[PDB]
């Protein structure tokens, strides 16, 4: 099954795709997610993305202090402790980012729907 | 005099933990509009957030990382680095660094720091 599978689901107002995980499946196509941040709750199957890691050339919102819709392309991962690491290249350079700092944007995450949703 | 621009560390949800933010409106009612560093944006009410930036060094916080919500540590250190905040974060007697969108306080934790900082 998808329980325990690490994924990025829409966020309702936002609509953005934030990284969580799969910890129980239930009825009326729903899935228990937890995000990173710690926060836990039933979203719609058609809103998760089954993406662990996010692909490579794939354009994302990559989160640093004070900066809420600074897009990138993925073009590496890295494994350190345990820990997923993203390269994302903005303006010819490539910066490092953690797992939970990547997230998609509507359209972002739209692109993807299609081979990765759980529509 | 006003609140607006300045970071807090705010509860939005009931029973949550309080998360990085900044203040963006009075919408009065003792409410303010909040907007989290992950961008999410809801209304707040004032004894829920915590006018705090950086959070106080000796203050015992959660530090998140992959695969863990509940770790426990106490802030022994600021750094900025490219605009940035990091916290040093101890915890048996090792230190490592945490951006700020990463330190987060539970309930428990949130409350050693009403009084002072509240905004209730
Ligand atoms: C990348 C994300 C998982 C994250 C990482 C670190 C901190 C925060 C944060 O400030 N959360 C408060 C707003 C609600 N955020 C969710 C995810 C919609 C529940 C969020």
């Amino acid at each position: 099954s998808f329980v325990g599978l690490r994924v990025v689901a829409k966020w309702s107002s936002n609509g953005y795709f934030y990284s969580g995980k799969i910890t129980r499946d239930v009825g009326a196509g729903k899935y228990k997610l937890l995000f990173d941040d710690g926060y836990e709750c039933d979203v719609l199957g058609k809103d998760i993305l089954l993406c662990d890691p996010i692909p490579l050339d794939t354009e994302v919102t990559a989160l640093s202090e004070d900066e809420y819709f600074s897009a990138g392309v993925v073009k590496g991962h890295r494994k350190e402790s345990g820990e997923l690491y993203y390269s994302i290249e903005k303006e010819g350079q490539r910066k490092w980012y953690k797992r939970m700092a990547v997230i998609l944007s509507l359209e972002q995450g739209n692109r993807l729907r299609e081979q990765y949703g759980l529509g």
